[PDB]
């Protein structure tokens, strides 16, 4: 055996070329082994890649539609702090069995999330092993127009995009035994966050309007204060947070007490939201964008002289 | 935990950028998150993906070169057989424990085989789980200049390089227990089969010289028989083996019995050989190839009306 299935031979072919056809930078026929991509030749490409092992990055219960949606929505995240257009990517997938039905289903969760973003799946393997899915994920800057971690200025303002801490939140209530990940619940709250672990929201919107904002920027996936860490480290500046001032859900408020849901918030994995800097003058106009938008931008913070994030003005 | 580690924070790092220095198409300085990629404007690019899991694609006591070589070696090989030209992979590398030593010693196996073919590593994850590794490998080709596997012409001799069945051989020894994958050994045709087995050559040379020459190619990894199969069904045509015209290597030969060494070389694994269809009239100039590239290529059969792989005659 250990085969590797490329194109073609894809369980999801047939929903692969639907959308090819409707790309003219894409040229895959139905006898076609492999895509031909057509980049932007004044643009770069810049490529990000994710592993999601079962009982490491999602609990073994999670359903196959939000695997497939959280395998790829790391991905866009990561392509939404760099201000990139999402464009193609690929999928290697290790299964230890044969199971059609949970390919299609793995497949209707990752079409659901690629198509909101217009990037295509053109390529990858299908091979025997431990579950493990791979995606490489492939995107498009104009020149100078990538968002970087490293260009934070003294005085900036930070900002963070939608919640923080709902994943992290949905995390403990499942350790504690109060939360089934498998299934849908009709309780509110706890659906809520138990759905912003399982299908975390890619910000690609908002990371392709920020460059016209923001100085800097980041993609909050191991906690606030270790990605906002790499910007004060990158810009060589101090990072001050209000932590009064974070964006904390009805749902997280309600269900953790306050000390977790702060801990959550500040330190929580797996939000998948955008922190950025911008010149205090950008006030106006980033609420402006938040209503455009309909995505809360929430003002928590500044850049300052010094070094490392604090909180509540410790660094410590 | 399940922390995803990107470009700058990869053990490899430092390799990787002395590599991008010397790249007018990769931007990734020494305070740089990512890579930016330049694609040729008037080419397309092509896109392979491969994992290959620990006691699946190569057995647990494989060492961590090894790994290393053969894990770039069976995209390079994919890239081969479309005569794409290596330009940027990535690598998403899946480790129980975290071992210093070894992904030092995986870096060696990868970078041994990726200077060879000037392909840049130049992004990925390093994240906890079952050890898996799946790269991603991007080829560059001009317009019209990718070669396909539906080509293949009536009257067309059939040709493929180097020798089949080292492999397939190594690992029957292995299975047998007469072979020590984890070691060198000093008896000249074990080692051979085992390096064969261990680290596969793409001919990706020969890729890039084929589509003056060929009309059809298909890497073989699968076996030959599965793999010229693909051509003959996308090409609709019959392809014809005469199987004592196999290339079979002295190793292979002499460890084997006269039956298995035949089923290793029809039938066997991991040859990461190329097999390709020409006009009769080229097998002057395949002869020089041959010997421009230092690299056996061996007629072994003719393509002819009717359908289906055939070995001396029969289909079935
Ligand atoms: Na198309
Ligand atoms: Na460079």
């Amino acid at each position: 055996h250990h085969h590797h299935m490329s194109l073609a031979e894809f369980a999801l072919i047939d929903r692969i070329r639907a959308r090819t056809l409707e790309r003219d930078d894409i040229l895959l026929g139905i006898g076609d082994d492999a895509a031909l991509l057509q980049p932007r030749a004044n643009e770069q490409l810049v490529v990000t890649a994710d592993t999601l092992n079962s009982g490491v990055h999602f609990p073994v219960e999670t359903r196959a539609f939000d695997i497939g949606w959280k395998t790829l929505a790391v991905n866009l995240s990561d392509l939404a702090a760099m201000g990139a257009r999402p464009a193609w990517c690929t999928l290697a997938l290790s299964l230890p069995e044969a199971s059609e039905d949970w390919i299609e289903a793995f497949g209707d969760g990752f079409f659901a999330l690629a198509d909101q973003h217009d990037i295509a799946l053109i390529g990858g393997d299908t091979t025997r092993g431990p579950l493990s899915l791979s995606v490489t994920a492939m995107g498009q800057v104009g020149r100078g127009q990538a968002l970087r971690r490293d260009r934070a200025q003294l005085g900036d303002d930070i900002w963070v995009s939608g919640t923080l801490g709902d994943a992290a939140g949905a995390l403990r209530l499942w350790q504690q035994g109060a939360l089934n990940l498998a299934t849908a619940t009709l309780l509110a709250d706890y659906e809520s966050l138990r759905l912003r672990l399982l299908r975390p929201t890619p910000r690609v919107t908002l990371g392709l309007r920020l460059r016209a904002f923001a100085h800097a920027a980041v993609d909050v996936s191991d906690g606030l204060l270790a990605d906002l860490g790499h910007i004060a480290a990158r810009s060589n500046v101090a990072a001050h947070v209000d932590a009064d001032s974070l964006p904390i859900s009805h749902a997280l408020r309600e269900l953790l007490g306050r000390d977790d849901a702060r801990d959550c918030a500040l330190r929580g994995g797996d939000d998948y939201e955008l922190c950025f800097t911008a010149a205090a003058d950008q006030r106006d106009a980033l609420h402006y964008l938040a209503e455009s938008l309909d995505l809360p931008l929430t003002r928590i913070g500044r850049i300052a002289d010094g070094q490392g994030v604090h909180v509540d003005g410790e660094a410590a």
